[PDB]
Parts: C-alpha cells; structure tokens; sequence
C-alpha cells in the first residue's frame, strides 16, 4: 500500500493501422507519466479505465472481479488465468470467493452469465468504452517481481461487446501495481516494424512538449512556440435587475373565484418578472406537468405573448391535460397542441375551494357539437344537441352544456378540486448571484454573457445605456442590473508561451517565458491553480525573471553581458553555461571601441589577409505540378461533373503552377547561363601559386564536381502531386559553374563583355588590386605569401562547410519548406472538413448520390481551398526565391564577371573576385576579399607648405613617423619621399588649416 | 498493385498506412498475406506540337 | 485583445540607438574604412577630402573652402530639423 | 474547437506563416542595423573640423 | 468558415506586405552598406546629386 510514480509505463497499441518508423501523435486515455501509483483484498474504483500491473510468480493473484454493486443487478464480471489462456465468465452474482487443488470457486450465484470467453510481470489495461470491454495485455516474464522503471508495448488482447455499467474492481486472490488512465495526448514512435518502442508525454514538461509540437524526439537548441497560455476563469456570476414580482401572479393564482373554466382569464404575463416560483411553495402544486420549460425559478427571458389559463378541474382527468392530447378536455373545453410548450400546474383546494353544504359553482363543458382547436375560447353556450327533434330544455337527450362540479371535503383525489394555471407559449431560469471583482470570472449581465475581470470603473453613462464598447466593437463596460452600477470588462489574462531549450543532445533543462504577463500575476495564478498549461516549472524563488516581453520562469538573469544565442525579446537573450544551467542576459552588441580621434591622427595598415567567404543563395524551387481532378476526386466520375460546377478553379491553378515552374526554369537560366560559350580549363592547371583544386572540376569521378562542390551535394539532401524534374540537369549546372569559373580564372572578368581575353592570372590579380585602390607592385612584392595566404584560405573553407553542419541553412530550410507544403497538402486529404469522411469511395458506396453530393460539395470545398491555400503560397515563396534568383544573377554578373566596387557586395571586405559553385536548388559564392590588419597609429596633415605653396598628394596620404614626413597608399603602408611628381599645388599656405612646413625636394 | 509485402505485420494488425495516411499495406484474413497496395501508374501527358 | 499579441522587438529601441550612434561615430572618425575591417583613425576635413575624390573633385577646393561648407552642412542640418518638424506629411510612409 | 479540430493543419499553417514573418522582421532589423563589428564611442569631445 | 476566411484573409495580406517591407528593408541594408559605410557612385541612389 505504498505510492510511487509510472516512469514510462502504459503505451498500448491505440489501433491496428501499422505505421513504419513514424511519430504518431495520437490523443487517448493513457497512463500519464510519473503518475502516482499505488502498490498493494479492498474495494478499488474502475475510474474509466486502469493499469495493473501484477508481478507474482506463486500465483496468487488468481483474476479479476468487476461491477458496480454485486447485488445481482449488475453483470460482475469475473476473469481467470493461469498463465495463457483467460476463462472469461460475465456473470452475475452477490459474492465471489471472498464475501493438492487449492482452487476455490464457490462464489454466490450463477445467474444471468450472457457470454464465456477462453483463449511475473503481467500489465494489462483495462477500458471500457463503445460498449466494448477491452484487455490489452503485455505479458512479459520477467525473471522477479521489483518494479522495473523500463518501456514496453500493450498488445491488444481482447475487446468484449459488453455495453454495461462498471464502477468498482478488486482482485481475484487464492504483488501488484495499479494506476488511472486520462485523455492525454501521446507521441508514439513506431519503429521499423509495428513496434511502438517509445512514447512522449505532452502534458509533462515543458521539453515534453516541443516534443509534441515539432513532431520529434531531438529538439535543437532555440525557443520554440507552443500552446497558448490563459488565466482560467475562477467563478462564475449572472446578475439581473431587482427582481420584480409584480406580474399578474397573485390575484390570478391565489383568486377564490375564477370565471367558467372553458372561459380562460386573459392572464397577460408581459413586461415583468415571471417569479411564480415562489409560490411553489405558497400552496402544495400536485400537477405539475411542465411540457417545455420547467422552471422552478423564472426571472430573465422578456416575451411578447404568454395565453395563459385558468381552469378549475377534477383529479383523475389530468390524462387528458397533454400536447396534442384527445378527450373532454381537447374536444370540449380547451384543446392542447401538439407543440404545447407550457406548465398545467393544477393543485388540490379542498381548504378553499370547499364547503360543508356543497360547492355547486364550478361549471364544466361536457357535450359540444364542435371540436375545440390550440389556443381558442369557447363562447358556444348552446344546448348540445343529440336528437332528431329540435333541442328546447331538459326532457329528451338534451343535457345542460355544463355540469356542476359537486365540490366534497369527503371526496378522494380523482375528485377533490384542482385550480389549474396553464402556461401556454406560442422568462429565464436562474437566481442572480453575489457580484465579483477583481477576478478572472464568467459573467451573464443581463443576458449578456462573456468572460474578463470587472473592476471599477470611471466612464459616465446616460441613464438610459446598458452596454459600452468601442472602436473595436467589443463590450468594454457594462452598468450593473441590480444595483445600478458601471464596471468595465478587463479580459482575463492569456499570451503565448514559449520554450527555450539549449537542444535534446546538451541537456534537458528548459526555460518558459510567458508572453507580456506580470510576474505576479502568473505567479498568483499558478498558486491558485488558474493556468492552463498545466505544467508547473519549479519555481525556486530565483528562476524567475520579469522582462518586457514577458515573464521568464527558466532561467537566473545575470547583470553580465554576452552575445546573443537564444533570442528571448526587448534584447534579453538566454543561453546555457557550464555550473550547468539556462542563463539570461541582456544582449552585448559587441565590445565598446572608441576610436581615438584627433585633430591630426591617422591609421594605415601595414598588412592585410586575403580572406575567402562562403555566400549562400537560393536560385530555385521544386517544379511541383497538381492534378486538380485526380487530387480533389479520386478518380470518381460524380465528384468530377460536381467539381465542373466550380468554374475553372482548376485550370487556374494549373496555370499558376506551370507559371512557377517556367519561372524556376528561367531563374536557373538567368543565373547559370550568363556565359556564351563553354570554356574549358587548360590542363597545365599552374596559376601562378594559386592552388584552385578545391574548386575547379575534378575528372577522377562522375559528374565532374569540384571537391567543394562534392561537400555542398553531400550536405543537403502520390496523389497527383508530380515534382518535375529541372530543364537544366546538375551536371549541365555544374559544366556552367565549370565553364564562369574557367571563364574567370583564364581571362579574368574581360569574357563577360565580349569575346574571352586571355591573360595571366598574376596580371589579373595584379588589376584587382589596382581596382581597390592598391597599386599593383604590392602584388608582385607580396606574391607567394598572397598565394600561400589564398591557398590557406580556401582550404578553411573546406572545412567551415565540413565542420559546421549549419552552414547551408538557407537552402536547407527552402528544401524543408516545400517538403513542409507538399506534406500538409497531402495530409489535408484526410481532413473530414466537417463531413462524414475523408475518402470519396466511401461516401459513394454509404450514401445515394442525392444525399452523397452535400458531404462531395463540403469535401471538395474544403480540398479546394487547400489547394487555393498552397497555389497562394507557393506564389508567394516563388515571388521571394525570384527576388533572391535576382540578386544571384546581379551577383554573378558583377562579384563574378567582373569586380564590384559597391561596399559589402561581394564579401565583407574590398572585393577582389568571386568563384560561383553549383549546389541543391541554389549557388554558392566564394568571395575573395582584401582586409587590412596590422595598423600602426600615425600623425598626418592635409597639405604641405614648401615653396610658400600648398601641396596635397595626387593620390596619397600625407604621413609622418615622428620626425621625418612621407606620403603613403591609403589602404596599405608604403611611405614614399615626397616630390613634386607626387604632389600637386593650389594656392598659398593660409586657407588649408593643418597646413605643416616641410620640403618638397625635385628629383 | 497488390504485391508480396516484406512488411511484418505482428498478428493483430489488419491495414497498413504511412506518413501521409494512405493503405500501402492489406491482407485479407482468407488469404492471411501481407500485400502492398502501391497504386495504379499515373502521371501527365504533355504535347509537343511545332 | 481576442487571441492577437504584438512581440515586442527583439532590439530595443535603446539598442538600435546604440547601433545607430555606433554606425554615425566609425563614419565620423574612421570614414568609410571601418565596414572593411579595422577601424582606421582619420580627421574629418581628410575623410571628406576623400570623398571629394570619390566624385571628381580634387580635394584641394575643400580645403580651400573649407569653413564654408562646414556651414553649408551646418545650415543644411538645420533645415532638416525643421523640415521634419513643420511637414506633418515628412513621414508618411 | 472539437469542430476546428476536423480543418486540418489551417492554425498550424498560420502560425507558422505568422511565426515567419515575426522572424523575417527580427532579421531585417539585423541586417539594416547591425552591419557594424563593435560600438564605437564618440571622442570625449571634440569638433569635427 | 467566415471567421477562418478572414484570418486566412489577413495572413496573405500581411504575407504581402512582409514581402513588401522585405524588399525594403534590402533596400535599406544596401543603402546602409553602400551609403554609409562608403560613397556609392550610384546614380540618384543615396539622393539627387553626387
Ligand atoms: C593544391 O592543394 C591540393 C590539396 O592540398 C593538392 O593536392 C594534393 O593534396 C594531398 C593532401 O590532401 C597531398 O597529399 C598531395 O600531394 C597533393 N597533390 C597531389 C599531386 O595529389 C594540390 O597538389 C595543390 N596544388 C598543386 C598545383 O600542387
Ligand atoms: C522485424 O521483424 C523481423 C522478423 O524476422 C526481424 O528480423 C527484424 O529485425 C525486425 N525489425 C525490427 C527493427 O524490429
Ligand atoms: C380571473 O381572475 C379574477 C380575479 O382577478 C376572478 O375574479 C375571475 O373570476 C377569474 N376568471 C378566471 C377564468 O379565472
Ligand atoms: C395563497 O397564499 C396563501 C397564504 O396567504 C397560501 O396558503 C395559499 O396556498 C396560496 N395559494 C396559491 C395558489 O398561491
Ligand atoms: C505588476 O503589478 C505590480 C502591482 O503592484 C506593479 O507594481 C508592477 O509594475 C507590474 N509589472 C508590470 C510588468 O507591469
Ligand atoms: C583642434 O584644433 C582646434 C582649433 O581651435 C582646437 O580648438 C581643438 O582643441 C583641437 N583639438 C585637439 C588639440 O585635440
Ligand atoms: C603580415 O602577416 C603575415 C602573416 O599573416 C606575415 O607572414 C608577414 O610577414 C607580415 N608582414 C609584415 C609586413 O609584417
Ligand atoms: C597614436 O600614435 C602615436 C604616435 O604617432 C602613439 O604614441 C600613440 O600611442 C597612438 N595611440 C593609439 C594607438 O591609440
Ligand atoms: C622615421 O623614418 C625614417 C626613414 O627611414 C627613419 O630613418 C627614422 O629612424 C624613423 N623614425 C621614427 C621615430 O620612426
Ligand atoms: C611656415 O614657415 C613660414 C616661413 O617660411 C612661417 O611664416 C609660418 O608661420 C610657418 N608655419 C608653421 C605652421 O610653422
């Protein structure tokens, strides 16, 4: 009788549908995990359904006992097993057993047993649902019986068509475990075969829920978007005004006297509160049949007409008192139709309407010759005729059309007399409640229902304004039926939550930040158990940080600054260190560097890297062609003549798909084929100490990719939906990667504006730096180490793809999201979209076609819009992968066919050139650039004053090293000599203000 | 196309779906084989005309 | 409201501020040279000697109208202040 | 919501579409504002000529 | 279905325009790359003028 926790216990096969190496996220009564347990002959509840778990292996437990009461009106069910085979008796008796050959099956009795059934470590599953009693058994004989915190699958043994009432079970004895099962929502894993080897709670965690979300069992580092969360309501209020029980209740009920009965009083019940109730108890009502509505209070609903009646009737005539009932009452006094929605509460009055000589005052209609129809007054007092002879007073069959009620004390209930009132409808039942304020409360004012906080408010109304609203159109403030008073409608708190996990690999600690929510507040709901993620972080006391974006209960905030890794909101970041938690820290925009600026104080490097880096680019998407009919209509003739009336729905979107298509074929054409002729690399393949082996095609293997090229191809990775294949084949795109690069390694960037110019490619680069401002000799007197530098570069690169597995995130995630469409395009054939099924066959072969052509309409309307919903799309992505194709062709033809002088263009530095390389649906941009390093800090002048003359550089920088003074390249250091070559003069020396006298010597 | 299945379908498993929730697996119980329901070749016809 | 929520941005305005200020002080300081690596000193009337060359004016007329432009610049920025201040319609989009 | 259940993956799409464009926005801030190393002070003080 | 078509209704809507606004803010990040961190030879692209 001890409590412990089910780790992972519980998962059973949900239903037969083999699924292989799949994430099925199914919803079902299940054994939540890390519930509480109870170990253990007592009396335990069957609440909807149980997991037992009996580890023996001397047999003790000898089966099962099931019922509500065992007093032979239940079927108690009672189950045996030895060790495979189950003897099944759904009996129905007092007792059981409990009130070699150690069996004893004396029981209590046999009686009505419909149905007998034959077929260490033994878990089963009871349920009971759709009439059917299921078992799921995992008999696993395990050698002992400890608990073990280990997985494994329930087989369906057994489903039962029972369809009776269980409540209680105990166990059959001659250990065990037991836990309750609630509708959660699980993540099954099928592995290859039908083996559901892992599970995933949903409502444990909030890592146990991304989980969920993201459809898998590793989730990557990051914050991710889950359910939403809200405040839920606490209580709940209806309030109405002062309760006005001034209807025309009391003269007409509680009257001495009333008119005949045939004669109903007109008791007008209008523009009042219909509290009769209240006189329930004024008098014992013994008739009480309210046909449709039975209020035992009634004080909201306004009405227009109400006929209601009066009648004064015996006892045993009530029979007749029913919608659209026949007899002396219908035919002769009043008749009730058949949607005779009212109250006849008649009521014995022998203490009022009696007396000791007789009470001969009552008058009944018993002869009419004519039927009385609903909601009519008789006002025929004729005498009923019965004979041939013409009918003039008593004598012959000639009866007065009323007979007195012979009104006795002594008389029984069939005779004693009852007042009748008869609510006739061609209020409200509910009893205002206590106002509150301040809480997350449901509200009912007046009729008007919702759901906010009400506080007080400040907003004036006009003595005749009920509601308030806005700009919005929603109900802002509401004056208080009862007692007059104004109080807006706050809403209850809500927003969304978000997890933040450092990924299933690093840990499985997490952070929650509930959205743009006061931590008191969240934290006062999560006390009073108002929160609807039900899932409680631990609060610690320090694990909880408030933020404009919300609040943060994961992680400690540090007064530190670091870069941000897990973007949180309003700058705060989290992240997790190593002791090992989640941190969050306002975001560090980098280190703080103050350039020290000055009057005359420049900085030139002395030298520089030749840095390469990677630009990925999109240029394509998937050709994916839909056939509208074979989509939408499986093949059915009628869903195709239904589908006809639709307009041409479908050729539209086959013209927008072929339109997407034609334009991924031309982006691939505008941004590979911008070279007129194939060129071919030469085969000495020496330029000059550049390596180029990484990138230009390598021969020994097919497809002839560079070995770059091999890493970014191995890097990235039914129903009418076709993928057509590109125009251009890989290889065709790698011959074009191929022939621009050779194009640009040969004769440079001169074969994209005319005939191809050969040229060496120490030359080639020797211009590049005459195209950013660096003279061509620092080429030539820095080569080798430049190549080597170059040579270094490229070879990083092949292992910055090689090392980082994220590097090619944006043509990934292009990949990813048109998979993402097509998979929900087709897992939308098995939305019902609100009809009986999700398959036109069936629906053919359940229903005639008259009937069958709603649920085609509603299913071929919903299908359409997911059509509609996808074509619109993949419009708009086509749209953006256009713009992003766009730019590759402006890259391609300005950083690759040429060098381009626009700022981080072409790489993050002075573009020297660009080597394009063929990848999956996209181009990938080799930038070589010129970054300056190695500074040295100089005092510099904007002139020089000689000859009485200024003098500034003709393409210089005018430096000195303390004493003597040089004119130098402004990106590289070379101090030269200054001379009037070198120099050019504009006026005297007094308008330039840090003018500085030296000598400018002739050479 | 009903084809020989490889499939193991353990002996309480009559249909047989996939990811995208279409039957690529049957075994009627008269018969008792695992059989694979991979459907009728289909596709487009597109015409070339000069 | 009913289910709607406005994120916040993940940069807070102080923070865009910050990379404005920063952005505006490397392009008064070091000129251009800072989005290409090292952030390189240089005074003012050198860097805009600089961009006169950039456009086919030799720098010598900046210094030898040095103060001048300074306010002409001094005056321009003023009218900016203005111009933004007086249009209600400035920004529009 | 038992009857939205039936519509298929409609709010899974629009908060992913949603989702996007919240991020495509922090990106596009990115980019346009923080194409700088680190933050640069102004000098102390100082005129700029 | 009317409360659907109008949330469907506003998610292309501002599909759109987060495409428009995309566009630019590329615009913008090249003109803070190229009008700012150094001098564009751009014709009329960082303003009427050199
Ligand atoms: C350019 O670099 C590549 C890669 O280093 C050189 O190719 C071979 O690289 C392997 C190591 O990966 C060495 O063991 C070989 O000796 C290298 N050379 C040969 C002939 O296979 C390549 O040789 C370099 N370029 C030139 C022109 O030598
Ligand atoms: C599936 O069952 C077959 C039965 O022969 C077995 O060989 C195979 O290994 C099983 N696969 C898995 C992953 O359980
Ligand atoms: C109607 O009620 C009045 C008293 O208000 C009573 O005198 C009269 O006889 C009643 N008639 C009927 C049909 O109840
Ligand atoms: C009328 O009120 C009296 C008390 O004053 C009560 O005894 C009697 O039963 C009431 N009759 C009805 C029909 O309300
Ligand atoms: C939360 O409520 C308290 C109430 O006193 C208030 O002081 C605090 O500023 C609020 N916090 C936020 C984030 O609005
Ligand atoms: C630059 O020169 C001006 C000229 O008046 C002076 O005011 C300023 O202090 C100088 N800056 C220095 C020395 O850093
Ligand atoms: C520049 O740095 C490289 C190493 O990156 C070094 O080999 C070279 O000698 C340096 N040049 C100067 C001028 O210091
Ligand atoms: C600036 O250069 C001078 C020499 O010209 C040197 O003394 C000083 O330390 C430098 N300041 C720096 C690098 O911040
Ligand atoms: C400045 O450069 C000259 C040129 O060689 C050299 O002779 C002198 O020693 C250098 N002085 C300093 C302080 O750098
Ligand atoms: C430069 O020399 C001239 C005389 O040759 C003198 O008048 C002038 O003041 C000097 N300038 C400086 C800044 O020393």
């Amino acid at each position: 009788q001890s409590y412990t926790n089910s780790f992972t216990r519980g998962v059973y096969y949900p239903d037969k549908v083999f699924r292989s190496s799949v994430l099925h996220l199914t919803q079902d009564l299940f054994l939540p995990f890390f519930s509480n347990v109870t170990w253990f002959n007592p009396v335990l509840p069957f609440n909807d359904g149980v997991y037992f778990a009996s580890t023996e292996k001397s047999n003790i437990i000898r089966g099962w006992i099931f019922g509500t009461t065992l007093d032979s009106k239940t079927q108690s069910l009672l189950i045996v097993n030895n060790a495979t085979n189950v003897f099944i008796k759904v009996c129905e008796f007092q007792f059981c057993n409990d009130p070699m050959e150690s069996e004893s099956g004396v029981y209590s009795s046999a009686n009505n047993c419909t149905f007998e059934y034959v077929s260490n470590l033994r878990e089963f599953v009871f349920k009971n649902i759709d009439g059917y009693f299921k078992i799921y058994s995992k008999h696993t004989p395990i050698i002992g019986r400890d608990f073990p915190q280990g997985f494994s699958a329930l087989e369906p043994l057994v489903d039962l068509p029972i369809g009776i009432n269980i409540t209680r079970f105990q166990t059959l004895l001659a250990d065990y475990y037991v836990g309750y099962l609630q509708p959660r929502t699980f993540l099954l894993k099928y592995n290859e075969n039908g083996t559901i080897t892992d599970a995933v709670d949903c409502a444990l965690d909030p890592l146990s829920e991304t989980k969920c979300t993201l459809k898998s069992f590793t989730v990557e580092k990051g914050i991710y978007q889950t359910s939403n969360f809200r405040v839920q309501p606490t209580e709940s209020i209806v309030r109405f005004p002062n309760v006005t029980n001034l209807c025309p209740f009391h003269e007409v009920f509680n009257a001495t006297r009333f008119a005949s009965v045939y004669a109903w009083n007109r008791t007008r019940i209008s523009n009042c509160v219909a509290d009769y109730s209240v006189l329930y108890n004024f008098a014992p009502f013994f008739a009480f049949k309210c046909y449709g509505v039975s209020p035992t209070k009634l004080n909201d609903l306004c009405f227009t007409n109400v006929y209601a009646d009066s009648f004064v009737i015996k006892g045993n005539e009530v029979s007749q008192i029913a919608p659209g009932q026949t007899g002396n009452i219908a035919d002769y006094n009043y008749k009730l139709p058949d949607d005779f929605t009212g109250c006849v509460i008649a009521w014995n009055s022998n203490k009022l309407d009696s007396k000791h000589s007789g009470n001969y005052d009552y008058w009944y209609r018993l002869f009419r010759k004519s039927k009385l129809k609903p909601f009519e007054r008789d006002i025929s007092t004729e005498i009923y005729q019965a004979g041939n002879k013409p009918c003039k007073g008593k004598g012959p069959n000639c009866y007065f059309p009323l007979q007195s009620y012979g009104f006795r004390p002594t008389y029984g209930v069939g005779h004693q007399p009852y007042r009748v009132v008869v609510l006739s409808f061609e209020c409200g039942p509910k009893k205002s409640t206590n106002l509150v304020k301040n809480k997350c409360v449901n509200f009912n004012f007046n009729g008007l229902t919702g759901t906010g906080v009400l506080t007080k408010s400040n907003k004036k109304f006009l003595p005749f304004q009920q509601f308030g609203r806005d700009i919005v159109d929603t109900t802002d403030a509401v004056r208080d039926p009862q007692t007059l008073e104004i109080l807006d409608i706050t809403p209850c708190s809500f927003g969304g939550v978000s997890v933040i996990t450092p990924g299933t690999n690093t840990s499985n600690q997490v952070a929650v930040l509930y959205q743009g929510v006061n931590c008191t507040e969240v934290s006062v709901a999560i006390h009073a158990d108002q929160l609807t993620p039900t899932w409680r972080v631990y609060s610690t006391g320090s694990n909880v940080f408030q933020t404009r974006a919300g609040c943060l209960i994961g992680a400690e905030y540090v007064n530190n600054s670091y870069e941000c890794d897990i973007p949180i909101g309003a700058g705060v970041c989290a992240s997790y260190q190593t002791s090992q938690s989640i941190i969050a820290y306002t975001m560090s925009l980098g280190a703080e560097n103050s350039v020290a600026y000055s009057n005359n104080s420049i900085a030139i490097p002395t030298n520089f890297t030749i840095s390469v880096t990677t630009e990925i680019l999109p240029v394509s998407m998937t050709k994916t062609s839909v056939d509208c009919t074979m989509y939408i209509c499986g093949d059915s003739t009628e869903c195709s003549n239904l589908l006809l009336q639709y307009g041409s729905f479908c050729t539209q979107l086959k013209r927008a798909l072929t339109g997407i298509a034609v334009e991924q074929d031309k982006n691939t054409q505008e941004v590979f084929a911008q070279v007129k002729q194939i060129y071919k690399t030469p085969p000495i393949k020496y330029f000059g100490g550049f390596n180029f082996s990484q990138i230009l095609p390598d021969p020994s293997k097919p497809s002839k990719r560079s070995p770059i090229e091999d890493l970014l191809f191995n890097k990235v990775t039914f129903n009418g939906l076709t993928v057509l294949p590109p125009l251009l084949t890989d290889e065709m795109i790698a011959q074009y990667t191929s022939a621009l690069l050779a194009g640009t390694i040969t004769s440079g960037w001169t074969f994209g504006a005319g005939p191809a110019l050969q040229i060496p490619f120490p030359m080639q680069m020797a211009y590049r730096f005459n195209g950013i401002g660096v003279t061509q000799n620092v080429l030539y007197e820095n080569q080798k180490l430049i190549a080597n530098q170059f040579n270094s570069a490229i070879g990083k690169i092949q292992d910055s793809l090689f090392s980082t597995p994220s590097a090619l995130g944006k043509l990934q995630d292009v990949v990813n999201h048109n998979a993402q469409a097509l998979n929900t395009l087709v897992k939308q054939l098995s939305s019902k979209f609100g009809a009986i099924s999700s398959v036109l066959n069936d629906i053919l072969s359940r229903l005639d076609p008259p009937e069958a052509e709603v649920q085609i309409d509603r299913l071929i309307t919903g299908r359409l819009q997911s059509l509609q919903t996808y074509v619109t799309q993949q419009l708009i992505r086509a749209a953006e992968i256009r713009a992003s194709a766009n730019l590759a062709a402006t890259k391609m033809s300005e950083c690759v066919l040429g060098q381009s002088k626009r700022v981080d263009f072409c790489g993050k530095g002075y573009h020297l050139m660009s080597f394009p390389q063929s990848a999956p649906h996209g181009v990938v941009f080799l930038h070589v650039t010129y970054v300056p390093a190695q500074e040295k800090n100089f005092t510099t002048a904007p002139a020089i004053c000689h000859d009485g003359k200024a003098h500034f550089p003709r393409e210089g920088v005018f430096v000195s090293n303390g004493t003597h003074w040089f004119v130098t390249q402004r990106n590289f250091y070379e101090p030269q000599i200054i001379t009037t070559d070198n120099t050019f003069v504009s006026g005297n020396c007094d308008v330039v203000i840090g003018i500085v006298n030296n000598t400018v010597y002739d050479p």
